[PDB]
C-alpha cells in the first residue's frame, strides 16, 4: 500500500535530528578552537570581544571591537554579518567563521578532540559526545547522537576516532 | 619588523568574508533544492508551511504543521529547532535541513545549478555567482565572490563547473 508506506515514513524528521546535532557537533567543536587557537590576530579579537562583554554583544560592539584592533571593515561588511547571525552577536561564531578550516593544523584539531574524548582512550563514543552535546541526560539523547555520527563514522564502529574527527573538522 | 607585519595582517576579516559568503551560497543553493525536491514528503510540508504563511512562520506553527501532517515530534524537538535557527523560523531552512545532502541527485543538484549558471554554459562565474548572491552590485562584491569561491574551485580556473559544486552540495 504504497500511499498507507508513504504516510508513515520518517526519513525527514530523522534527518533533521541529524543536520541540528552534527550542528551542534561542529560549533562545539569550532568554540574550542577559536579559544585555543594560537594565531594571535584570532586572540587578541577575542580579547577585545570579552573586555566589551555572556558571551553575546551587539553588532555594533562588533564592529568597534574590530575597528579598535586596526581593522578597516568593507562597506558591506553588516551584509556579512548577518549570514552568520536581534541586532546582537556570539562573538565566539564570529572568531569561528573567521578561522579556515582546511588549514586546521592536527594540533589544534587535537585540542578539540580531547574535550569529546573525555575518558582519553582515542575514540569519542556515543555516551561521551552525547555527554558533550547534552550535558540529566536520556535514553532517547543517546541514541539521537547515535544516529547522528553515521555520516562521519567513516569505518562504522560506532566511534568517532581522531582522523574521523578531523575529516570532519577539515571539512575534508 | 614581525610586531609590524602581525599589526598590517588581514587574513582574519579575509576568512570570515569568504565564510559568510559560501554559507550564502549553500542556503540559496538548498534553498532552491528544497522547492524542486520531488521527495513528496518534504513537498507537503512546504505545501503546509506556505499555507500556514515571507518565509517566516512561528515555531509553534512549525510544530502544528508537522503535527498536522500525521507527525509526532521527540520531546527535545524545541532544542533540536534551536540550532538550525524571536521565536520564528525560515522554514524553508527547516525544509533543507530535512534533506539528506551526501544523497542528492545529480538532477536535483542541477535545478539549484541551472540558477546560478544563468547563461547556461556550464560554468558558475564570478559574475554570475555574484549576480545570483547580490541581485546594483559593485566592483568590491564581485571581487568577494571571486574570493570565496577559491576552495570548491578544485580546477584553478577562476570558475565553478558542475563537478565542483555537486562536490560542494553531497559536502564531498
Ligand atoms: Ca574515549
Ligand atoms: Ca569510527
Ligand atoms: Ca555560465
Ligand atoms: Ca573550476
Amino acid at each position: 500500500n504504497l500511499y498507507f508506506q508513504g504516510k508513515i515514513d520518517i526519513h525527514v524528521l530523522e534527518n533533521f535530528k541529524n543536520y541540528a546535532l552534527m550542528l551542534r557537533f561542529q560549533k562545539l567543536a569550532m568554540t574550542i578552537i577559536a579559544q585555543q587557537s594560537n594565531d594571535y590576530d584570532v586572540q587578541k579579537l577575542k580579547a577585545a570581544f570579552l573586555h566589551l562583554d555572556k558571551g553575546n554583544i551587539t553588532k555594533l560592539q562588533l564592529r568597534k571591537g574590530l575597528e579598535r584592533s586596526g581593522l578597516m571593515l568593507p562597506p558591506n561588511f553588516d551584509l556579512l554579518l548577518d549570514q552568520i547571525d536581534s541586532g546582537n552577536i556570539d562573538y565566539t561564531e564570529f572568531l569561528a567563521a573567521a578561522i579556515d578550516r582546511r588549514q586546521l593544523s592536527k594540533k589544534l584539531i587535537y585540542c578539540a578532540f580531547r574535550v569529546f574524548d573525555v575518558d582519553n582512550d582515542g575514540e569519542i563514543t556515543t555516551a561521551e559526545l552525547a555527554h558533550v552535546l547534552f550535558n540529566n541526560i536520556t535514553e532517547r539523547d543517546v541514541n539521537q547522537v547515535k544516529k547522528m555520527i553515521r555520516e562521519v563514522d567513516k569505518n562504522g564502529d560506532g566511534k568517532i576516532d581522531f582522523y574521523e574527527f578531523s575529516e570532519m573538522m577539515k571539512l575534508t
